[PDB]
């Protein structure tokens, strides 16, 4: 519950659903920790002809390692051996989605503006001077003063460092998710062999919702035979699971696909119309019964290079009404930089 | 003792009996973890010719995946196999279970008016100055200052986007809850064959309670053979627990659909009428003994869109008596929005 | 989780991906620590005579400290032996991969200016009084009374005492990290046997994705004999692990040396050009609305023996805000320097 | 974790590289404790006549007090046995390495001033008001009053008390350091028999690295056979740590003695010079802007005695800025002493 | 651990080098914790006949209780048995070195004056106002109103009771501590049986340094033979370990000697001269600048029969600095006492 | 640990050595359940007929709960039996042990004055405000308000309840305890049979320090018979510890008998004296430099009565300086009283 706890509640991205990485990340650990541990019997053979106790704890193994094969009940061409092949891979499937977020943070590392510290601030002011009653009535001042100069100080200072389509930075960040997801759902279609069957939901389950476990489907055993050169039949303990679980993964497997190529979507759009991306704050804007000296055309101009990406990120992390303030705040304040 | 304190004590969802899925979670997870387990013998069968301690420990195996059979003891058209079943079929009822939560805080995040932040405020507020004797002969206007002003700007920065119907979102994740839970039940009463005979609480209790354990029933047994292909009975130990939790959980299940469907009509006829719909919030503004300007009406028709809604969550989490203030000073403040 | 914390969390140096050994050290102690515990069964052998027991006990260690070999199954150069190399050879990378951290604080410590108390005194300072909202506006005045007369009199102190250099010293350290990394990998890829084949990343995976496990490819087999002098074969089950490792450490280590190289580029770029050097600082000088009485000239010539090294682990460490009000006021307080 | 605390985390000497005893101490006890706990198999020994688990638990016992021989696969002169030997002298190096402190300690105690606790009070001074911004600009005047006087009152306290010459007592402890290490090493060279070969790491590794493990090189076996008297062979599975940590061992041991004697003679030329000895002295009392009365001969003359050797102990410990100003202020007080 | 800190941390006596008791009291008694628990194989006999596991646990006693012999391998008088000896023997070692320490306690319990709490006072008031800024000018008068005040009424209050020779008290313990370690070492002399060959560092080190185990030396076997009436030979496991800490206890225990009877003649020559017993706190008394009123000699006769002593335990467990302040206050105060 | 300390450190009873009494409760109480746990194999023995583990385990019960013999090995009068003696007497020791305890604490509450409140009154007074600079000055007059007073109210309401005499109920627990400590070193004599040889130290040390262990003193055997009736010997290894702990625990127990009734007559001889008694009182009388009204005579008779023992207790737990004031000022404010 540790290394579960550090690479998920500690450390604090709140992104649009992109916790599915976070999680996935997890839930394919947790599935390759926990099929190679041996559920502490994978495979037992039987050899009806004699048992020192030495011949199981050997052939066992001779059977795992060396590859088996299988018949219908009543023609060896499947040759079954997935062992090798499975608790390993989702570990790797595992490390490549967690990738995309490394990745991210070094992208925002390289555009020279940290924005994580920044959120952390406004954070830690908001929840800190939510609760005095005497500074509340002075609010638009109070988010005036303190933390709307130190949202200004990084702006001017990152755009003159490669901080202009941070933007771009971040949607490249997200089409890189999806194409992710995609390979990740690719590589487990094709999982098992290649040639021999390959697995995907629908088809599987409609087969094992009418009765055809193996005895009359074939592909997907549980009692195999394995030869020995100088044959012997064994049930297969551990197919029990694999399928019980396949199927279910597979299908979450796509909807992190789903939720994900939809999310790269929304996140290029954005980047293609930039005039409906300034919606939410020229909503904002019309909330201060002030109206004082600026148009929203020369605040964009002044911030609609990365500012409006930052504001976005705040509205998302820190909910919204703490997010108003600050971007009404920031108008008045923008003043003498334009 | 973690896990369940990490779904059920430490979100706070304090929902009319609908925290019912959220420990149908739980019953059902650990149904579904201490059945697999195998109570750490599921199985234990018996060939009367010989025992070198391996053949024992390979014939269990054969003949738990290998499906068995059953015959009254005195016509093998009863082949019981239902391990492969449930105990994970129950992990696949919990996870559609605990679905509808995840529904509901993403619609009302897409909604665009965070509420759990809303209720948790108002929440430390009262929890706050509740004990403060001098700030509480004025308690109209201390409730009007701080923390009226914060959901009166959430409300105004909600109604600008996607926020009018918020009851139409939530009496639709109702409605999903019924729909869930009679799934459920119906997925239930399938679980063993769809074509042997299907299980349900008062059947089955009726005959059990006449002395018909299975040596006349025929259906669930307890002693079943297994053939052996190159027969062999033995005592199935798991359908001593089985039973004895499907009479019990049928029930229980049953109990949720009829206090879901039931929930569900609440939240939808309300939908209907808005007319006493507004019954509660009329009920507290005859209370204050200053029926100073705002008439009922107009008070609505700058409210009746979303504030309802808020209003009744209020009511619910926080009791009644902090509510009552809340909306008399909500009516109070509302001087310059109509 | 104690020992990595030690390593890891505890000590406090956040260079630009040079957490890289540290994370390298923590995995390679992990391989090497799991490999030769066991999995608490490397090898079981079989002779098919008679098993009293004490046959196998013993047999097992024999092939296991002396050298097996190999055939395919259809002549014995292949004698497969690296137990006694890789356990421990990766706990060797894992310490000569830790050696350049303490190659880096040895050399700091001989430059004579502790460089790590001073980041750590700005940084309990800046997150000191960040909240102060009394001395926020005083700001610059603030930065120039406590901490910027620390860092000057620490300048001036070491700057008697061989601390002219200190940049040479770094990239001397960051040169040697980038050779041993290359020594690392070079090391990693005679592991086997330098003579026997070698392994690298991109063939034996085209061969692993063809179907070539060792039935056909001969090498890195799993089921070796072992001969007997006064031939018996057994199951290697240790190789299912090595080479399912091997595959994945190759890449990752490739990738550290990609890291590190092109880091060492970075730094000694750097140190040839003295004139985008001062790029950073003559950025943050066009930021305060002061421009009193120093030129860049002056400040850095009086400054940029040293001062820009530390004012760049500053930027590094701290973040940038927090470093361009140091630097301006350390070039507001440089009036009586040079 | 805890011991390893007592011994290196808890005790604060941070001497110059000198906590290289202190780790090697921890090395060596790791070691000593990790070998005769036999990794909780250390010998498995092989009569192929009969085996009722009664003769193999005996005759291990045999085999391993007794000593065993080895001969070449093909004279008996190899008689192998250096169990009684190592993992006994290892815990003997541990504390012949851990002495020196205590005689350093004893020998400060003898000398009549208590260095640690002058050390720990000017710590918890400096680290108590380094954050006070108003005993900051007062910052001489601030050392001058509360830990000068007290440092002061130790020297005068202690000059009358067999302190005169505590660098003398200090580089005695120092040259008894380096002796000391150099027999640990010679010792560890003649650890196998001094009349069958001794280790040392350049000839045993350049044999190693040519395959030469025993097969051909006979020295350093792994199956050695033992007799019995009213031959049996075996495995010594503990042959296969024992090298693979000498040749690392060995290296690690020299370092010290290249990095203790060289401390030695740095901290001889000091006491030999006495010209030089005083260069870091003469350049902090080159920052002050006062230069009010006292020159440095005087000051020197009454100071020279022991000051300058607590003067170094003070920078090597509390790094330098808190040092020169120390030293600054004992030069302004040093008024009415001379 | 916890034990130990019960018997070294937790209690407060700081003696000089009289900790080495109250350390030698921890390791005899882990020594003696150590060998009982038998490792968790004392022994193992060997009856070349047959063996059902039934004779082997018994034999194994037998041979362990009743004596057994030794022969050199080529008459029997060598019957070695010391089983029953150490192990306890080594417990009472351990109770007769924690002796003196309750018999020190008692005494000063009889003298009646309680030196502890006044040390533990002085203590706290030293650690108190150590750092007090402003109680740090005004020291001497700090010392003369709260502790020295203290310190002056238990001498008063103890003069009249039995305490005027308080130092007779200690040395006496001290010749006691003394004369208990040469017995202790005397006691380990004649350890093995008195008769047969006592052991001794020197001897047993030369004679183990030539190659002279026990196939040569005779004494000190580890393959001994046991008789059985109604011979069977066996490995003695322990014999491994018991000289292999016996050349080190013997070493050890020798220097304890050393360091105490030492330490009881720099404890009577005190006593004996009483002209340079007082020469610390006539050399104390050289440091104020006031010189009053009070000779050295008139200030000695209100306080040479006891203070000397306290006087010199304060100086010894507190350091010197804070006892210089206590003497040159007590002589300040010293004004209407004789 | 825990109720090692609930017995020992946790209750505060500081009497003079009678902590012996709670320290023998512990010591006898780990004896009586360090022996019979049989060290988790008390007896085993050995029928050279056959062993199919299930005579063994049966026999060794039966020889152990039957009676067993002893011969020399050349009658059979030695019938050693004491194993259903002592693991349980040494439990009743224990408690009768502890029993005085428990009657002084009835007899001071029958008495009607808590003496334990008193005490720790007193206590946490005396440490509350001996840092207190200001209230030190005031010494006298401090010990006059607050705690004279209480202690003087608890002499008024004791006076009339059965309290003049309260010395008596002290003495007769101490001539109880005497008692007592010389009835349990009588029980301990006789413990074996009474009629076969009796153990005490001198004899049994003397026998043993001349080679008598068994095999020519005959008595305390190791190697023991048991016949069996429908004879078998075997080895007793629980009697290695028996006397190992015997010759112990007897010198340890003389110990306790010495120091108590030593302590009873300095307890009765007070009783009988009465002029000496107020010895310590008539001290502490002559260090108030006022003299002011009130002679010892007529102070004793307003306090002899009971006053004196508590002033006794008062001295002996928390020391005498905290006492003289206490007394002094009882006598200050003992003005309205007689």
């Amino acid at each position: 519950n540790a290394l579960i706890s550090r690479v998920f509640v500690q450390p604090k991205g709140d992104l649009a659903d992109r916790l599915n990485s976070r999680v996935t990340v997890v839930i394919l650990a947790v599935s390759s920790a926990l099929l190679l541990s041996s559920h502490f019997d994978p495979i037992t053979c039987w050899t009806p002809a004699q048992f020192n106790a030495q011949w199981v704890n050997f052939v066992n193994q001779y059977c795992f390692v060396h590859g088996t094969y299988f018949v219908p009940l009543d023609r060896t061409k499947v040759s079954i051996q997935y062992y090798q092949w499975v608790p390993y891979v989702f570990a790797l499937q595992a490390f490549l989605f967690y990738i995309p977020r490394f990745i991210w943070k070094a992208m925002i590392a390289y555009s020279g503006y940290d924005l994580a510290a920044a959120v952390k601030y406004v954070d830690r002011f908001w929840s800190e001077n939510r609760d005095k009653d005497d500074k509340f009535k002075t609010r638009l001042a109070a988010f005036e003063g303190r933390p709307s100069v130190y949202i200004w100080d990084g702006i001017r200072l990152a755009r003159k460092k490669r901080s202009r389509n941070m933007a771009l930075f971040y949607t490249l960040s997200t089409v890189w998710q999806a194409v992710n997801a995609w390979i990740q759902f690719y590589i487990l279609t094709q999982l098992l062999d290649s040639s021999i069957y390959t697995l995907w939901g629908p088809s599987i389950l409609g087969d094992l919702l009418q009765g055809n476990d193996w005895q009359t489907t074939g592909h997907f055993p549980r009692i195999v035979h394995c030869d020995f050169n100088r044959t012997v039949l064994c049930v297969l303990t551990l197919n029990i699971y694999y399928e019980k679980l396949f199927i279910f993964l597979w299908f979450w497997l796509v909807f992190v696909a789903v939720v994900s190529t939809v999310n790269c979507f929304k996140w290029i759009y954005y980047l293609c119309n930039k005039t409906k991306a300034q919606k939410t704050i020229k909503n904002y804007l019309s909330t201060a019964p002030i109206k004082s000296t600026i148009s929203d055309d020369q605040f964009f101009s002044a911030l609609g290079e990365d500012g409006l990406f930052i504001m976005d990120q705040m509205a998302l992390n820190l909910g919204d009404i703490p997010a108003s303030y600050l971007t009404i705040s920031m108008r008045n304040i923008c003043q003498d930089f334009i």
